[PDB]
DNA sequence: CTACGTAGG
DNA sequence: CCTACGTAG
């Protein structure tokens, strides 16, 4: 149901709710997303970019 | 080793 | 300022 990606060496996962922002880079999906207030970053492939997600990148582009 | 987008302490 | 991310150049 998550995000999984890796961060600075480690595998992270992270539910979708979590996000505050998403973009594009190249091929990259690159984000933003909460961690207890703190503020996280991840970025996956869109190979490896769940639909939802994908969803929340298209909006955030068409909106903008 | 550079580029690309965006924010983090 | 500048790294981190995935992928290409």
């Amino acid at each position: 149901v998550k995000v999984k990606f890796k961060y600075k060496g480690e595998e992270k996962e992270v539910d979708t709710s979590k996000i505050k922002k998403v973009w594009r880079v190249g091929k990259m999906v690159s984000f933003t997303y909460d961690d207890n207030g703190k503020t996280g970053r991840g970025a996956v492939s869109e190979k490896d970019a769940p639909k939802e997600l994908l969803d929340m990148l298209a909006r955030a582009e068409r909106e903008k």
